[PDB]
């Protein structure tokens, strides 16, 4: 399950249900099926290393999700341990954060990511 949500400095922040060691080690899983491919990740930091690229409607549909408002590039992803939870935050190729509303798009994309079989 995925929820929206803001972290300490009030940026766009995503709240991912099981901590740390259950969706990071997990989250692959998801980012695979929402056309992000997991190049690297380092356990020591919780940061990982992906590059994304967007999806056909048609594959969108097979995932039961919408578009997550997400362009083609590299992405930086952080997730902390909320110790219940996991906070996972989106950066994007310009090394900046993605917005609230991309964010909660993404809500939805990894809601069905994590569900969907895999």
């Amino acid at each position: 399950d995925v929820q929206s949500a803001a972290d300490d400095t009030g940026l766009p922040m995503l709240v991912v249900r099981g901590p740390f060691n259950v969706v990071w080690q997990r989250l692959p899983a998801a980012l695979e099926k929402v056309g992000m491919k997991v190049t690297d990740s380092t356990r020591s930091q919780g940061n990982m290393a992906v590059t994304y690229k967007p999806l056909s409607d048609s594959d969108w549909q097979e995932l039961g999700a919408s578009d997550p408002g997400l362009a083609s590039g590299d992405y930086k992803l952080q997730v902390g341990d909320l110790d219940n939870r996991s906070s996972l935050q989106f950066i994007d190729p310009k090394g900046h954060t993605l917005t609230q509303s991309q964010n909660d798009a993404l809500v939805a994309v990894f809601q069905a990511a994590f569900s969907k079989p895999g």
